[PDB]
């Protein structure tokens, strides 16, 4: 721990306790003053303070009985899925059953229904068929004793039952019932009339089918049709509803939803419920895909011969699927088809009468619209890519090419428009077919432009992804091998599906040189007989806990967001993995902060040393302001309608009792290790199992690497953290007081740093008008311009030395962020902090590494990036991989995919991925060129050094001339220079002026200087020179310069005269040392908060 106060953070009380406390899972010193108590229910009893602690230990003692019970009615311990399942249970919520093939749910229903009645809580079960009514009530009768109440209702039922289950359900007050679907659409009042505590809903969509079923079900919990009314007419709207917290009701539990969820009633569900119900999207995948560079039906016998069973061919056309089915037929191998005896050889082939199965793309995705047999699909075969095909003529035209290339030509002035209408307003502009497959070949990057044949063919993706996703599934808890492969010739055509593959599901496809069939076929059989054996259970249920939205979203584009939990202030999303269960949410920020009440500014003293004092962050969601102190409005604009991180936590602790491990995926610095402490301590008494992972790519690599990587908080960056955030706070309110009493305004100065900035543009001001020397520009005859000092006037220059030397210059190193703000804030024409943000999505749309680093380090796999790329745009021959740098954090701000802008934007026009503005696709090219540069080979030049007299001056001129060999200069443009030969050269025009020696600021010169001085971090830089462009004391001119305001000048020059040792470089530079020291543990932590308020003691008096 850090010895710090946490606000709310007591287990039982709801109050203020120690880190150190909640650290050993401990209640606040109030609640429990003993330290190392004996049993923390038992002591928290005898001292008269249990509370809220309660809760907890009821509800252990719940579930460990429900454990036990169903450890001895049935065979053997919970699964995975069932453990966090009976976990909602004891909590009363209800739930969608989010879980792979048959993991048993029946079961849980029983088991559930029967431990509820054993304490008196009546239960019904409802399944789709009247034959599981049978066979659910079988296996319940012969389980269950006397004490039971069990009933049935279906179509074969008795002359005496049928009414004796009515008068039963009338009056008798019954345990648990079992009945059809039907029988609840039919029997709508009655049921709705009667309450129950457990409701199990096998086939969801059976359900579904009739809307008046969610109010059946809705009303069988004990809801009123008001709230149901309410609440329609809200998401009738397109807002949320908010359930009356006067509620309790039942539980409701349903399986995944097989179609679709389709219609407006299932929103009750998350208002009533707070449960979607969802669909089974499972991305469960462990596929190999192979490409073979030949249509060669020889190869095809001859993987044929290796596969041996269980084989599906995939033909684009069911006429080159006869065909195939003709050679196979005569090569004699038991063959099926999809187009003649649909039926028969399908189960044929389910059976294993038929080895090898072959369909075609649209034929096969639709006749399998019921079962699709896993467990006997090991080979996935695509005779040709699955790709759409378009025609390239000024007839036969898309609307997306028409579209594309008007919006770009200049036509499209957005009013809709009809494809012919677009077709007869291209006939005229620009119109020749040569004109346009020219315009087409040159806008569309990431396609087949067939300028040849005129046609246009786009991998689908999405279809090859599904027909090889048949091939690897889930079964008996183990995700099975697959092998896809693919016949393709035209490299052009498998590129492009290659980038989207890796795009969308992250899955390389390999050529066939690099694939042992023998190793891989048994591999898949290996894993299948794997399967086939005797579960003993290796599932468990996984907390994932992000700060930001963003990083939750694209965390659920390759996790897949079945269902989400609504819980309280968060969206706690939940996937289905082949580890287990996993469940994610994101904080949406910091949840604590310094307090402003008490002590030094928030900082208490107690026994020489320091107590950082926090409290949950506030936000007004109507103005937006921030604050820490607990008030009932917004201390502003006096609004109730605020967010409160406190409930964010206490949603987290709820949680966290279900998940059987916990890990905190915060940003890998400081901030992120703070936030992840303020987590993990205030859940620590809740869960024992807490740890942390550092994401640095969000992507599934980024995420395993991370995994890798896991490890326990380390209290030497929340040390840092608190020691920066400490100086802020201290610094700031002395100086920002200081200036109230000057200025009138109140918040002046944000922080040291802040001041030093401001004065470095002050005083560059000065220096700048002084730095004015007289200049002259010389243009030479049939050569380059000179610049040089100002008094010439001879019109002549003569060649003095002239040699010449062969060299290999290096590209330069990859982006960091200070390299980044700078080179991209000055090449387009944006403020650092926009770049800042930029980036940030960037990173946290997983589309490039981590983007707040100070190493230019590149690993195997950056480099390997590049290679791909390199080898995929031809120019492989200049590929140089370079690590760039061994001491590193992080590695530098580089794509994770080895794909240009142009790709993307194609991606993102297409509709494969989003939310990406042309600002976003800039910057990303910028980062992209650097790092391929940085990764491509050193350009090989011829350059000359002329030393050349001009006016009685021997002045020389290095230049480059001659690109002997090309490299880097392809990504980053590399000038050339004409050559000087050993003559006298004339001047042309001499242009006299006088340029500036030292030159203003800019917003890349700010970042860059204070990069170079030591001043800041990757963090601060943007933030820094924006804070000084809020507070008004400085602005941006035509040309973009910074300079300084009245206002700045005015308070710099005070900050000078009176505390100049608070604001001086040196002092700044030797603390942001001394803190960094702290970091990694070099510096002591209580030191050098001793230090800072021993600096502001001093302060104080001045
Ligand atoms: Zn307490
Ligand atoms: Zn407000």
């Amino acid at each position: 721990a850090v010895n710090s106060k946490y606000h709310h953070s007591c287990i039982n009380c709801g109050g203020l306790n120690t880190d150190e406390r909640n650290e050993r899972g401990l209640p606040c010193e109030v609640c429990l003053p003993e330290d190392s108590p004996s049993d923390i229910y038992r002591a928290l009893l005898e001292r008269k303070t249990l509370k809220e602690y309660r809760f907890y230990h009821e509800f252990w003692n719940e579930y460990e009985d429900f454990r036990s019970f169903f450890k001895k009615k049935f065979g053997k311990d919970l699964t995975g899925y069932q453990r966090l399942w009976a976990k909602r249970i004891v909590q009363g919520k209800s739930f969608t059953m989010v879980a792979p093939t048959g993991v048993g749910k029946t079961t849980f229903g029983m088991m559930t229904a029967l431990w509820l009645a054993r304490k008196g809580k009546k239960s019904a079960l409802v399944f789709p068929t009247v034959t599981l009514v049978k066979q659910t009530l079988e296996r319940l009768q012969k389980l269950a004793d006397e004490k039971v109440k069990i009933f049935g209702f279906y179509s074969s039922m008795k002359k005496e039952e049928k009414e004796k289950f009515e008068k039963s359900f009338e009056e008798d007050d019954y345990h648990i019932l079992v009945f059809s679907t039907q029988f609840v659409s039919k029997n709508r009042e009655k049921l709705s009339q009667k309450r129950f505590d457990f409701v199990f809903v096998d086939d969801v969509d059976a359900v579904l089918k009739a809307s008046r079923n969610i109010d059946t079900l809705l009303m069988m919990v004990g809801i009123p049709e008001e709230i149901i009314r309410k609440a329609f007419s809200t998401i009738k709207q397109g807002k949320i509803y908010e359930r009356p917290k006067n509620l309790k009701p039942g539980i409701l539990v349903v399986s995944s939803a097989t179609a679709k969820p389709r219609g407006i009633r299932p929103l009750l569900f998350r208002d009533l419920l707070n449960f979607t119900v969802g669909r089974l999207v499972s991305v469960a995948r462990n596929i190999t895909h192979v490409r073979i560079s030949s249509r060669s039906k020889e190869k095809l016998v001859e993987l044929l011969e290796i596969f041996r069973d269980g084989i599906l061919i995939f033909a684009q056309t069911e006429e080159e699927g006869k065909e195939l089915y003709e050679y196979l037929k005569r090569f004699k191998f038991n063959v099926g088809e999809t187009w003649s005896e649909f039926e028969k050889n399908f189960e044929d082939f389910k059976v294993g009468k038929i080895n090898i199965l072959i369909g075609v793309q649209a034929y096969y995705g639709k006749l399998t619209r019921g079962v699709d047999l896993p467990e006997r699909i090991k080979y996935v075969i695509f005779w040709g890519t699955p790709s759409m095909r378009f025609s390239l003529e000024l007839d036969k035209a898309p609307r997306f090419v028409l579209a594309r290339v008007l919006k770009e030509m200049g036509l499209i002035k957005a009013q809709e428009n009809p494809d012919v209408e677009e077709l007869r307003k291209i006939a005229k502009e620009h119109l020749t077919q040569k004109e346009f497959v020219e315009k087409v070949k040159e806008m569309f990057r990431g396609v087949v432009v067939k300028d040849e044949d005129l046609e246009l063919i786009i991998p689908d993706v999405y279809t090859y992804i599904q027909a090889s996703g048949r091939s690897s599934r889930i079964l008996n808890g183990v995700l099975v091998k697959g092998v896809s492969v693919i016949f393709e010739e035209d490299e052009e055509i498998f590129e492009s599906l290659k980038t989207r593959l890796l795009l969308i599901a992250e899955e390389e496809i390999i050529e066939e040189a690099e694939a042992n069939w023998k190793e891989l076929v048994h591999e898949v059989e290996e894993s299948r007989r794997r399967s086939e054996r005797e579960l003993t259970d290796t599932s468990r249920s996984l907390l994932i806990i992000v700060e930001s939205p963003t990083k939750a979203e694209t965390l659920s584009r390759f996790l897949g967001r079945a269902s989400s939990r609504k819980e309280r202030n968060i969206i706690v999303h939940e996937a289905v993995t082949g580890e287990g269960v996993i469940l994610f949410t994101a904080t949406r920020g910091h949840v604590y902060d310094l307090v402003t009440k008490g002590g030094i500014h928030g900082v208490e003293e107690e026994n020489g040393k320091f107590v950082p004092v926090y409290n949950s962050l506030k936000r007004c969601r109507d103005c937006g302001y921030q604050f820490t102190e607990d008030r009932d409005e917004c201390p502003v604009c006096s609004s109730k309608n605020i967010d409160d991180k406190t409930e964010t936590l206490r949603a987290l602790r709820e949680i966290s009792l279900e998940a059987d491990e916990i890990l905190v995926a915060t940003d890998p610095d400081v901030e992120g290790e703070k936030i992840s402490w303020d987590v993990t301590q205030y859940l620590l008494p809740s869960t024992r199992s807490l740890r942390r992972i550092e994401m640095h790519e969000i992507t599934r690599y980024g995420f395993k690497k991370a995994r890798e990587s896991v490890r326990f908080v380390d209290f030497n960056l929340v040390k840092a953290q608190i020691v920066r955030r400490v100086q802020d706070r201290w610094i700031g309110f002395e100086l920002s007081g200081k200036l109230q009493k000057r200025f009138g305004r109140s918040n002046l100065s944000a922080g040291r740093v802040q001041s030093t900035v401001l004065g470095w543009i002050v005083e560059r001001e000065e220096e700048y008008k002084k730095s004015e020397k007289d200049f002259t520009l010389l243009v030479l005859e049939n050569g380059v311009n000179l610049e040089v000092e100002g008094k010439i006037a001879d019109d002549v220059v003569t060649v003095v030395e002239l040699q010449e030397a062969e060299e290999e210059k290096n590209p330069l190193p990859p982006y960091t962020t200070s390299s980044a703000l700078s080179e991209i804030s000055q090449k387009l024409r944006l403020g650092v902090q926009e770049v800042m943000d930029i980036l940030q999505d960037l990173f946290e749309k997983g589309f490039i590494t981590y983007h707040r680093t100070d190493s230019t380090r590149i690993s195997l796999e950056g480099q390997n990036v590049a290679r791909t790329y390199l080898r995929k745009i031809g120019k492989e021959d200049i590929f140089m991989g370079r690590s760039w740098s061994t001491e590193g954090a992080h590695e530098a701000i580089r794509p994770v995919k080895p794909i240009d802008a142009r790709e993307l934007e194609e991606m993102i026009e297409e509709g494969l991925i989003a939310d990406l503005t042309k600002k976003h696709l800039r910057v990303y090219e910028l980062i992209f060129n650097r790092f391929l540069a940085s990764q491509s080979a050193a350009v090989k030049v011829k350059k000359q050094i002329v030393t050349v007299d001009v006016d009685g001056k021997r002045m020389g001129i290095e230049q480059i001339v001659e690109i002997l060999r090309d490299g880097w200069n392809l990504f980053v443009p590399l000038t050339v220079s004409p050559r000087f030969e050993h003559r006298t050269y004339k001047i042309k025009e001499k242009k006299f002026y006088k340029k500036h020696t030292v030159p203003l600021f800019t917003q890349a010169s700010i970042v860059e200087e204070m990069k170079k001085r030591g001043i800041g971090r990757p963090s601060t830089y943007a933030k820094i020179v924006e804070v000084l462009f809020r507070r008004g004391y400085v602005y941006e001119d035509k040309y973009k310069r910074v300079r300084p305001t009245r206002f700045g000048v005015m308070v710099y020059s005070y900050l000078k005269e009176r505390y100049e040792k608070y604001v001086t470089e040196e002092t700044t530079r030797r603390l942001e040392e001394i803190m960094d020291k702290v970091e990694r543990g070099e510096e002591d932590y209580q030191a050098t908060l001793r230090l800072l308020y021993e600096e502001i003691k001093s302060l104080m008096e001045e």
